[PDB]
Order: C-alpha cells, then structure tokens, then sequence
RNA sequence: AACAGAAUAAGCACCGGCUAACUUCGUGCCAGCAGCCGCGGUAAUACGAAGGGUGCAAGCGUUAAUCGGAAUUACUGGGCGUAAAGCGCGCGUAGGUGGUUCAGCAAGUUGGAUGUGAAAUCCCCGGGCUCAACCUGGGAACUGCAUCCAAAACUACUGAGCUAGAGUACGGUAGAGGGUGGUGGAAUUUCCUGUGUAGCGGUGAAAUGCGUAGAUAUAGGAAGGAACACCAGUGGCGAAGGCGACCACCUGGACUGAUACUGACACUGAGGUGCGAAAGCGUGGGGAGCAAACAGGAUUAGAUACCCUGGUAGUCCACGCCGUAAACGAUGUCGACUAGCCGUUGGGAUCCUUGAGAUCUUAGUGGCGCAGCUAACGCGAUAAGUCGACCGCCUGGGGAGUACGGCCGCAAGGUUAAAACUCAAAUGAAUUGACGGGGGCCCGCACAAGCGGUGGAGCAUGUGGUUUAAUUCGAAGCAACGCGAAGAACCUUACCUGGCCUUGACAUGCUGAGAACUUUCCAGAGAUGGAUUGGUGCCUUCGGGAACUCAGACACAGGUGCUGCAUGGCUGUCGUCAGCUCGUGUCGUGAGAUGUUGGGUUAAGUCCCGUAACGAGCGCAACCCUUGUCCUUAGUUACCAGCACCUCGGGUGGGCACUCUAAGGAGACUGCCGGUGACAAACCGGAGGAAGGUGGGGAUGACGUCAAGUCAUCAUGGCCCUUACGGCCAGGGCUACACACGUGCUACAAUGGUCGGUACAAAGGGUUGCCAAGCCGCGAGGUGGAGCUAAUCCCAUAAAACCGAUCGUAGUCCGGAUCGCAGUCUGCAACUCGACUGCGUGAAGUCGGAAUCGCUAGUAAUCGUGAAUCAGAAUGUCACGGUG
C-alpha cells in the first residue's frame, strides 16, 4: 500500500541526505554516527523548527548544514549556540564538526514544517479541522499545486479510528517524473496517539 | 402609639434527547434506573455520591381521575385503485332528493312587538376591606319557547300549463342471450375378423406393466360415450356468474332512422324478494376419456411428494339442495361540463365518384396524451379531473371473521358477531446496494486441449495431539502449517530446578569515600566472598575542581505482565482488477438521479460518433530500470586482426582493428502499402527492418473492505507487579513421541548403472580475510606459507553432453534408511544435541486409491554454481547459468 514517496525516486527527482564513500570495514561505523546525530539535533531544536540536515564527509573530518526557518533563534548573540554545539558534537562524533545554517525562506511548502505546527495545534485542543482548513488554504496562497494532509488517530472519541482526508489541488503519485514533500510527525494527546501525514507537491519535472 | 434588637423565621425536585441547566469519583451485563426512546460487559455528562447549575417557593414532588394536544367518531373539520375500508349482482316497499312557466297561499324563512327564560355564577362599568382574594350596586347575556304584525326571493302545499327528462306506437339491422327436441364428421377406447412375427410402452436413465395362450403395427366391421378443430379477433351478447357444431321450435332485451302521441309519469333504496362459477349433498339414470382417495415401480439420509404404470367417487343427464371465491376494473348506481391523435365492432349521414373513397355524428370496445389530481406508482370523455342526489362501509397489530347466543341447512357449514390478554409496532408506494439453480454481452491455465507431480514407501521440516519439572509465547478456510527464525551444544532464552541479590544491571538529583588502574591468590558448580606486589594521575585562584570507583538514604529504576475491539506505525487481502468521486447546472415534495448512459472499439471509464449536462481530480497510458541493433568518447589488470619476437605461453615488444567494459546517443511512431469501418476511431493482411503493432521482463497496486494480523521490532492511553511478575549464575529444556495433516527431497532402474579418458558457463565473495605451489594422509585433511586489498591473487575442479569398456532388466553391480566400528574440524566444552570421512551391514520400495495442484516458450522438465545469516551447521530462502 502506497510505497514511500522518496524511496521510488532517489534518482530522476530527490538525492540523499547524506553523501560520503566508506570503504567495506568503517562503513558501519558512520552509519552509527549519522543516524544518532539526527536523533540528537530534533531533540535539542524542538523550537526553531529544522527540516533536512544534510551531512556531506570531506577529506577526514566532517561537514552539516542544519536548516531552520528561523535562524536567529539558533544563532543567538552571535553562535552561543553554534560553538556550544561544536564543541558537543565531537563528543558524539569525534571528528572535528562544521555547523552551517541556512534559510528556509517560505516555510508553508515544506512538510516537516508544516506537520510539526499540526502537532502543536492539535495538542493546544484545538479542533481537528478548523487548525487544518486552514493549514492548507494558507499553503496555497502562496505556492504549491496540490496538498494532501491525512490525519488519522484517536482523534478525541472513545473508540474512533477515523481518517480526515482533505485536498486542493492535483497530486500525482504513479509519475516518478514529479517532485513531491512527505513527512510523518506524530502528537501525543492526553488520550491517544495522532499520526499526520503530509503530501505537498511542488512543480513538476 | 411606645419599647427590645438583625435578633424570631428555607427548603424541594431535576440536570442523555423531547426540556431550562455538568463535570469529576465509586460501580463494572453486578447492584440498580425509567413518561417514552432505552442506558450498565472496566475511562458511565442516564445507576450511587461530590462540587456546580437551573426551575419553582411556604411549599415542592409522585400516584389516581376528567377535558385538551387527538382533523384519533371529523356538524363546524377526515376517508374507501394498491396502506384498514365499495355488499357477488339485480328488482323494489318505508324513507331521502325534484326539469320548466304563471297564479294563489304563508306551513318553513327573515324583520319587529309582547309574555317568559328564579336569585346566584360567568362577562362589562363602577363602589367598599391599607392592596388583593372577598363583598357589593347598574347593565348585557341566558342562544330558548309561545302569542301577534308585516314582507314573498327560495323550499313546501294548492290551481293551471310547457316539452328539453322518461315511456309508447313505426320501419330497420346485429348477436356463443335463454329453453325444448333433432342430426352430423374427425379422433379415443372396448369387441369381432384377416394378414403377419418379436418385442411394445415408458423415462435424466430405468423399473412396475403388456407380449408367441400371437402384442404393437395393419385392414374390415359393430357398439357406445362426452366434447365441438380451422373460422376466432384488445370480436360479440348478457344485470352479474356465464355463453362457441348445424336446423327447426318457442322467447327476452339492445341499437338506428323517420314521425305522431302521453306531459315530469324521474332518481336511489334500510329492511324484504330473486338469479347464485366450481367442489360438495339427496333419489334415479348413464360409464368413452380424464382422474382426488388408493396400489405398485423409481428417486431419495428419509419422500406421505414431484416423475412412471394402473385406478374409484366424481366430471355427464333429469329433479331438489347448498350459497360462498383473487365472485377483480382489488374502482356502488345515476346525471352534467372539460385539449388532442391512432385503432376497431354496427348504424345512419353528407360527398366529386372510380374508390384500396372522404369528412362528420351517435352506441360500444382498445393504445398514447395536456390541464388537473395523487404519498408515489399511475388514471386522464370507459377519470382516480371539476360538481350534484341517495346508499354501503373503515378506526393500530395479534387475539379473530374466532368463541358463546340467534336464525337458516339433511349434512358439510354459512350469516350476525365480542371480550380478557399481549406487543410498540403492523402495512403502502418508491430509492441506493447486495443477492438469483432470471435474462443479455465480455474476460481469465476457468474448462477443453497437452506435459508433469501430490495422496504409496523412505528420510527432511512445520503444525495438531500426547507427555513432562518446563516442552516459553504469537500466526487458524482460500489470506496457516520450510510460518516470525537470514542458523536453539551453552550463549541466544523469554520457560523449568536451584544457588543469590534489594535505590538495584542501568537514569537523574543527595551524603561520604578514594585517581583511574594493576593485582597475576585461595575458597566455592559458578554467582560471589576475601586476600592482592603494585598505581597515585589529571586542570590547578593551589583553595580545590572535574574525572572515574565504593557505601548510605529518598524520589525512583525496571517489566518479553493484560488490552491489535483504546490507538499510531508497518504489511497481507480482494486485484494490477478497471474502476471510484467532486464542482457548477437542470429534473424530483424527498432519499436519489444525471454526467459515468447509446452505437462502434479497446489489454483499459482506452478512444470515436452521439447526447441536459459542461468540466476537473484519482486511476489506466507514458515518465524509471533491464535485455536485444547501431553510432560516438575511452584502452589497463581487459583485447590479439596486422607486425616482429619467442622458450611457442599475448610469453614479449607492440597495436587501438576487435571482443569486452560503461558513458552518452539514435531506432518503432500503425510510420508506410493494400483492403476493410460512418472512411472514425480502429481492424485484417503487406513491404522494409536487429526488433511490428503496449518487442520480452521488473518496480509502480485507486476510493475501500475484512474492528484481518502484530502491545513480542519499535512508539503510546490505561491497568496491575515494585523484598519481585524485577535482577544474577550454574545444569535442564524448546531437538520428548502409539498417532493424524501440510509442504519438500531422493528413489523404485537398461532414454539406465559403473570404470577409464575428455568439452564448453554465468554470477558472486575475500587485509580481523582468501588461505595457493610443494608436502604428508584409504579419505575427510595436516603441514607449508605465497600472492592479495583486487577485471591482477585466491575462492574455483561447473555438471548434464560426448568416447571406450563392462552391466542383461535380477529386489538387481537397483535403492540407499537403519546400525556396529574407526577417524578428522570448529569450539572452554560434540552425553542428552553438530557436520563430514573410512570400513561393514543392508531394509521399505517393482510408478503409487478416491481425489488434486502447477505451467502457454528460453516456458515446463532435468543438471550444476554462488551469496546472505554464520566459530561450527541447508533437502529451505534468495540469486546465475547449461540442455531444452
């Protein structure tokens, strides 16, 4: 049912997060780097909302590109997070780290951004779908040619499995040719667990 | 009037919807609640409490009892085609209603006057008690009944007329309208007679039956009984039931024309009177076929039934009875108005006349249709439309058209016709689905063609069952059982038996202690306990800090414990099936519907032509990968055509032709030819071409379904354990074992079995590894250490095929299970419990029931090779090639 929309194309639309050769005896000892930085970084920057973080290896050491929307939250008086944070991700990863900030300038078309403020709504006990309705037209009045957003859950009732399912727009999916966003973040309710799924689909080629 | 002092004085029901007003806590299909809907199975806004809140107040609630709401007994104010409801049809008494002109009358009717309709009560305007209830003055009202006076439209009564309703007299047609006799022809059966000789008859198929004691067939003859082909029709006639041969005989009514007469003589009809299909009943006839009851055969778990062979009352006639039917147009009779068109019976017209004529008009009988009505379906001059006159009948479902009583009947029975009790529903028309042993088109190894297996035997593997101290859980039709598990000797591992811990194996905060480290030691199955040379760091505002390790105490930690029906995540399934929806618009009272149907076509809701719909999305297609052709760029470790070289090995120099490798491109679009279609999608052929009509394969699975599966991968709501349901360590266990089922491998031999030679692959792994040459071993191997970080080195010898030999179809020079003995390898350790090797022994098995599965071409069938997991361990899983 409905294989991942990143995992048919890496290739002819998306690439990796992550590019580095390792050879066949240390290539599962930067895995093990790589995927519990990843786990640290969304935990710290729960805030200052962060979507891709890159991870390229040069020669010996390291490279990250930690992207925000909101950069001077993380930059603060001048990286009082930055060199805090370099000086704490050799003790993870001991190499020496570059940190690198960039803009994530319209961030109503991209998912993560955009599925982690569901989470916060839904958790303000907010109704299920006076925050969607909204959460859709205002990523359509600037952008995007199609949104779907699936929420899906508990979704307040005492036993409801029920599925909201609203869209605008046109989003393909068989055409690998297209270019489409998708991100799963989750919310804790104070009864259940609420899974949102997002599928903004930018242009096409 | 004075004194005292805020002192002397607030409950009751309810809070899920109707219905004003809400959340926590107990409880868990228990107790309990309730005016109806109905709540309660472990989160209850409905039960019990607590806060809060709403209604009313000196009262608030329940019960009982009437009228409202109830247009639910409908006078004002309902109904009867299908929801309950039109008698089976006539005739007719009492009664109800009355066409049209005058004239009279005044019984109804209207207007007025008088007598009355007790007072109170109700209503209106006032007046008294500090207000109000309460008391009270004046008026209206009491709808009535009676007596007088006047008016005269309508009804009644009376008197006279009129002909439009109704009836009579006269021509004239059409008819299965009745009753009483008579007479036919075809066919069936029984009987007689001839010829002739082996079956007839029956049915999904048979059997009972009938037959040489001469059947069926076939010809001749006789007797008898009932029905009346073709004409024959939405056709006729009758009050309805009903009525079909031809003729005579009596006999009723309808149509149509002309003309005179009577002058309202009419309509309906409680009671009462008649005619009443068929089955049945009584006495007498009559007995061809058909046929309940019955008998036998068959089918059948069973078959009184369907089907088959027989067969009686009855059906037929005369006379008498019974009185019901889906007695149907599910529509009482009678009268008057309201657009059309196409039929048809019979009858007059007019009309040019030859008509296969024309138009108009009545009496019937059919098909469509506008207004209108209708809940809708549907009726629509033969109303269910608009209106009159009289009658019958209906009041939720069962109980029940039933019981008692009455009247009729020879009998069966019929007609008239209740109640108690019990339920919150019974029923009507129309929608979307689902379903059919209903119909129409289409597609799939779905059948049919073909090959090969499963169930028979042996071993391998899983589940059920059994058993044990534990055999740790989970997955139960296809969708499950070589399944999580891509590896159980211990470890894994959860379970069992013990040994052993209590802030803990681990997290953070607190208090002390020492750097960490190294201790090379004993006890003990180990866990652990105690020794134990040593070590003394590290940054120093030199104060210490941080680092680690030990103890104390608190919050706690921890959980493979329950819930997959509290859920997220992730996968199966229908199904790679061709569908699934929306916007605006119009139709419908509404749930809906249309687009999305029709014709053609397609692998396809793919396209074309059509069309109250015009569009848009998801899907299908394409975009991606791989394989097949060629071109360009590229030449080491790959490559050898040309060149020498050679020791004859691309060995070497060399070459960039090639094969190969991998980057980037072209090629295929029904493009072109012909035919075919509406010439429009498309379809059938044809050329060229490496490839021809989505070239072959792969990934890609729509809206959804099954509360499908998983809390034991992980994440989480709640619930329980927290001196143990948590931790630690030994051995055991999951691999036990009369049995049954699932997949899988070998075999059962001569398209074979051995021995000796000999030929050709792809794909992949390897510096914590591959482990060569040499070397020693019957053999698995042991030495030995190269080469190697990979087109180089190693894994690494492909097997079937081919060639020669023997083997002669024998449970075997077949088959290899079992089992004895002897070895090597990994690992601390091969007892329960590993894999291989040697030697010996040699089983079942001679192609395998009913059944049942896979496959349409490099496919089935058969032969090998590699990888993942991995110290060791594949008949499975995934993957690549031979022969075909």
């Amino acid at each position: 049912q409905k294989v991942h929309p990143n995992g048919i194309r890496l290739g002819i639309v998306k690439e990796h997060t992550s590019v580095w050769y390792a050879d066949r005896k240390n290539y599962a000892d930067y895995l093990f780097a790589d995927l519990k930085v990843r786990e640290y970084l969304q935990d710290k920057l729960k805030s200052a909302s962060v979507s891709r973080i890159d991870i390229h290896r040069p020669a010996q050491t390291a490279r990250i590109t930690i992207h925000t929307a909101r950069p001077g939250i993380v930059i603060g008086k001048k990286g009082e997070d930055v060199e805090k944070l370099r000086q704490d991700l050799t003790k993870q990863m001991g190499v020496p780290v570059h940190i690198n900030i960039e803009e994530i300038r319209k961030p109503e078309l991209d998912a993560m951004l955009v599925a982690q403020s569901v989470a916060q709504q839904l958790e303000r006990r907010v109704m299920f779908r006076r925050a969607m309705k909204r959460a859709v037209q205002n990523a359509m009045r600037i952008g995007a040619k199609g949104i779907k957003i699936q929420v899906s859950g508990r979704l307040g009732g005492a036993e409801i499995a029920r599925t909201e399912w609203y869209r605008e727009g046109r989003v393909p999916l068989h055409t690998l040719r297209a270019d489409i966003d998708y991100a799963t973040y989750e919310a804790h309710t104070t009864y259940g667990v609420i899974g949102v799924k997002v599928w903004i689909f930018k242009g096409e080629v």
